[PDB]
């Protein structure tokens, strides 16, 4: 009966090894009553406990119990390290931001969200109710600032299984690409400064971005490679910004923490330049990696692996908090694989960067001080390359540690897809059950605890389309040549807030207009406002500050990534466009004349005479009588 309280309580048990030596019981053995727990040490949601006459209830309190006593006597334990004996020199002030479980050694000396105009009024004309659309990247003060800090990032270290790194190591000997050995060097300055967005943002104590330290101070960042080479400490800190501050900046081309921390800008370009096939991934040696894959791209390919199975399901990953739950151990094991491929030059490197960041300064934008212990800075080189070898491996072990299916044997009944922390995997739907029922505890031991579902059990998508993956889920459309394909589905109120705000031009607009069709042309609402934007000022050129911009016309752009033409799109799938339409109804933002003033717009001016853009739209055309001859055109990143 008490089963699940038993299995509530064994996730806030201390992870344990394999006991031998006395008998192990699980959550539904305890429940039955008769076996009395003799440790909270959990291994396989397995506590070691004697055979006596006890009942049910009372064995629960025992092991309650237990966890306490051990989490009473490991809460509050740290010795600074000498490479960051540099940071208490320059501290001025003393420290408010009251952590907990990490030094808060005091405080360094001192150092908007609006509308895209034209996108905004395309909108309000056909009756959207902007001010209904969910908010969209919000700002936080410096007091929800440090409170997040002291929410997330203010813990220990995760306990994790004993010897789980040397099995993870295992399940990577599974998967290596033993002709790339020993063989990644660093790349030429030409080859970096091609891929790297000069606006990089300068840490705290920096004053100069990716481009100005490129234009002017090469030497200081070969300097910092020379310096790690040869083993010698650099002074390492990042800084601290809350998501959507002016330094959130990507250094290449939603999901970020509350909590951006990222290191300086100098040494964002030493790592980069010397662990640039890793951290770009090129090649991917991360199976299952996507980082590379362009989002109206992903469910196509994915699609044809799930055809494959003949029961298929999809289990997906979703870790509360990633980045914080990174380990010591965790970044070890991602140093020893980085070491399997690079020359053995670069090993020192390689182990004095790893050693900087297990115990890393950080300085918020305030100046507050934290020393944080382990974890994941999301800024850092190695953010998506880390976390996806990690993920990989991890949910390897923990599907074949569910499952019974040996590690070097899941290639052959599962197919894995992962973007950082996101991913899913592919199999039958008896292996995907296992592992969905017997993962959250695994993983908990693992030290990568599950947002968990209703009946404490992993996210199960029985049909394609209810896949999860980058904050997408795939939509299926209909082709005049009578093909199928997927587009990246999602709500459409998500959709028109993200297009119609940014924080702080027609240019602009139109880059935006273009990449959100080349997404979203499943989306008839979508689609229009997009060809209408895209037929202001057909003079002004697109802007190149988006994720995509167009060389020519736009349409025939579109048909170049897409494989058709928008005019050939005639069906999009009815009943996942009603689930993804449905918030617009529950938040009012649409009206029931909102779709028809909108036709009703693409119809009036693609009825008059000229090449119009909106009549690349199938149903637009049908209603005015005219259709649009597109010139050449090209997509660009």
């Amino acid at each position: 009966n008490l089963t699940p309280l038993f299995e509530e309580l064994l996730q806030q048990c201390p992870p344990g090894g394999q006991n031998k030596t006395a008998h192990m019981v699980s959550a539904y053995q305890l429940a039955q009553g008769n076996w009395m727990p003799t440790s909270c040490h959990v291994f396989m949601g397995t506590i070691s406990a004697r055979r006596t006459k006890t009942h049910p209830y009372e064995a629960y309190v025992k092991l309650r119990e237990l966890v306490e006593e051990h989490k009473m006597k490991t809460l509050c334990p740290s010795s600074l390290g000498k490479h960051n004996d540099w940071i208490i020199g320059k501290i001025k002030y003393q420290g408010n931001l009251r952590t907990k479980h990490m030094l808060n050694p005091g405080k360094v000396a001192e150092q908007h969200n609006v509308y895209n105009k034209t996108i905004g009024s395309v909108m309000t004309a056909t009756g959207i109710r902007l001010e209904k659309l969910p908010v969209v990247r919000a700002q936080t003060d410096t007091t929800n600032f440090h409170q997040a800090i002291r929410d997330k990032i203010d813990k220990e270290e995760n306990l994790q299984t004993p010897g789980l790194h040397k099995k993870l190591m295992e399940v990577f000997n599974a998967l290596k690409r033993p002709e790339l050995e020993s063989s990644y060097d660093a790349v030429e300055w030409e080859e970096l400064e091609r891929g790297i967005n000069r606006k990089g943002a300068a840490g705290f104590f920096e004053r100069k971005n990716i481009g100005e330290i490129l234009d002017s101070e090469k030497n200081k960042v070969e300097e910092i490679i020379d310096n790690l080479k040869k083993g010698r400490n650099i002074k390492y800190y990042e800084t601290a910004i809350p998501k959507n501050e002016k330094r959130d900046v990507n250094d290449d081309w939603e999901k970020k923490p509350r909590v951006i921390q990222y290191p300086e800008a100098k040494t964002r370009l030493a790592i980069t330049k010397v662990m640039y096939k890793w951290v770009k991934q090129k090649p991917v040696v991360i199976p299952g990696y996507e980082g590379k894959t362009p989002l109206f791209q992903i469910f196509d390919k994915v699609k044809k692996e799930w055809d494959q199975f003949q029961n298929p399901v999809a289990v997906s990953f979703d870790t509360k908090a990633w980045d914080t739950q990174v380990t010591t151990k965790d970044l070890e094991l991602i140093k020893d694989i980085q070491k399997y491929y690079f020359k053995k030059k670069w090993h020192k490197f390689i182990d004095t960067l790893t050693m900087h960041m297990t115990e890393v300064p950080v300085i918020c934008a305030d100046g507050e001080v934290y020393i944080r212990k382990g974890q994941r800075g999301s800024g850092q080189p190695d953010t998506s390359a880390g976390n996806s070898m990690l993920n990989v491996l991890t949910m390897v072990y923990a599907f074949c540690e569910a499952t019974g299916v040996p590690y070097k044997s899941f290639d052959r009944v599962a197919k894995i897809h992962v973007c950082g922390d996101d991913g899913f995997l592919i199999t039958e739907r008896a292996l995907g059950e296992k592992f969905a029922s017997k993962g959250v505890q695994i993983l908990a031991e693992a030290g990568k605890p599950q947002k968990i579902t209703e009946g404490d059990k992993m996210k199960v998508a029985y049909q394609f389309d209810d896949i999860e993956f980058c904050s997408h889920t795939p939509i299926q459309v209909r082709w005049s040549d009578n093909t199928s394909s997927y587009m990246p589905g999602r709500n459409t109120t998500t959709i028109l807030a993200k297009m119609a705000t940014r924080l702080d031009t027609i240019a602009y607009e139109k880059a935006v207009a273009f990449s959100f069709l080349l997404m979203y042309s499943w989306n008839p609402l979508i689609r229009r406002i997009c060809l209408l934007v895209l037929s202001t000022e057909l003079q002004v050129k697109p802007g190149k500050s988006t994720t995509y911009y167009y060389e020519g016309d736009p349409i025939s752009a579109y048909k170049e990534v897409i494989g058709h033409n928008l005019f050939d799109l005639k069906r999009t799938s009815f009943e996942k466009l009603a689930k993804l339409n449905l918030s617009m109804s529950v938040l009012g933002a649409w009206t029931r004349h909102t779709s028809k003033r909108l036709l009703q717009d693409c119809v009036n001016m693609g009825v008059k005479e000229g090449n119009w853009l909106v009549n690349a739209d199938r149903l637009v055309s049908s209603k005015t009588g005219n259709r649009y001859i597109p010139g050449e055109g090209h997509t660009l990143q």
